[PDB]
């Protein structure tokens, strides 16, 4: 199992998962089956402004923007505990538009998302 | 409504209700939500190297039915399944009457959603 996000995405993320800094943009790296489940569950739980699910290195990345702010560890506590089997990396996204954009391009691709083409820069 | 407390009434006579027994079996069923069942279909298939697995509609939830190549205690299968995900209900019992249980799971009010062999199980596959 991966221990972190793919290397080409790291610079877009916050790496202190127990930070007290609240954010609205998060990513989750997990298996494709866990991601497919969580796509729906996270969308409902947090009434997300946007969520997308992507292919990444034989697994999946979820990218989402919530309307209200949360700590990374609160999002993780919800997501990680739904299904604890296998891996799940949950980090805040600092560079929101660049992260999503990279996730739509080789070596990544969009599987499904809640708004075709994603959000614009000013939405973040 | 409350989550199911047991398998549907149609199926109870085919199951072992002695879930703590030391007896080992090679046919099991799980009653859980459709979302959990879809994930467990793959995870049980892999974990127990199943010889057969099927997922069925049951009263707006799902039942998994599976055969294993080697025997296991029901408590071992339950422990594995319960610990995968925590949300919503999950009931795991051994199956005494293998073909009768599967057959019933393919007919009103039950139906096959997916299964691991096309065309499923037949009566003379067992004796």
């Amino acid at each position: 199992d991966p221990k972190d996000f793919p290397s080409e995405l790291l610079s877009f993320l916050s790496h202190a998962v127990f930070s007290n800094r609240t954010l609205a943009c998060f990513a989750i790296y997990t298996t494709k089956e866990k991601a497919a489940l969580l796509y729906k569950k996270i969308m409902e739980k947090y009434s997300v402004t946007f969520i997308s699910r992507h292919n990444s290195y034989n697994h999946n990345i979820l990218f989402f923007l919530t309307p209200h702010r949360h700590r990374v560890s609160a999002i993780n506590n919800y997501a990680q505990k739904l299904c604890t089997f296998s891996f799940l990396i949950c980090k805040g996204v600092n560079k929101e538009y660049l992260m999503y954009s990279a996730l739509t391009r080789d070596p990544f691709s969009v599987i499904e998302e809640s708004l075709p083409g994603g959000l614009k820069e000013h939405d973040f």
